[PDB]
């Protein structure tokens, strides 16, 4: 499964969404998760994140492997997103800051 890492956080282009062949993406207040069930590894929605926050489970980076396992747990709590929207409001502001974990909302 491909797993959405710390970028996204506070970013949420919601890009990705829109290649999804299997709309495995759930939505949270500033971040998107995806469901390691549902995903078929396409790969198609790591180039298509400007956060560049998407990676595939093995390529996630030493100091974010805690984001595999949230992505599984998220995925059964939010709801489904298939659609494309608007980024938040300041998601340049964001791009880039690390450990915005810190800033996850529920
Ligand atoms: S790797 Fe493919 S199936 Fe998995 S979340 Fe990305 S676009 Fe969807
Ligand atoms: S910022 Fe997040 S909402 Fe999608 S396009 Fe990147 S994983």
């Amino acid at each position: 499964a491909h797993v959405v890492t710390d970028n996204c956080i506070k970013c949420k282009y919601t890009d990705c969404v829109e290649v999804c062949p299997v709309d495995c993406f759930y939505e949270g207040p500033n971040f998107l998760v995806i469901h390691p069930d549902e995903c078929i590894d396409c790969a198609l929605c790591e180039p298509e994140c400007p956060a560049q926050a998407i990676f595939s489970e093995d390529e996630v980076p030493e100091d974010m492997q805690e984001f595999i396992q949230l992505n599984a747990e998220l995925a059964e709590v939010w709801p489904n997103i298939t659609e494309k929207k608007d980024p938040l409001p300041d998601a340049e502001d964001w791009d880039g800051v690390k450990g915005k974990l810190q800033h996850l909302e529920r």
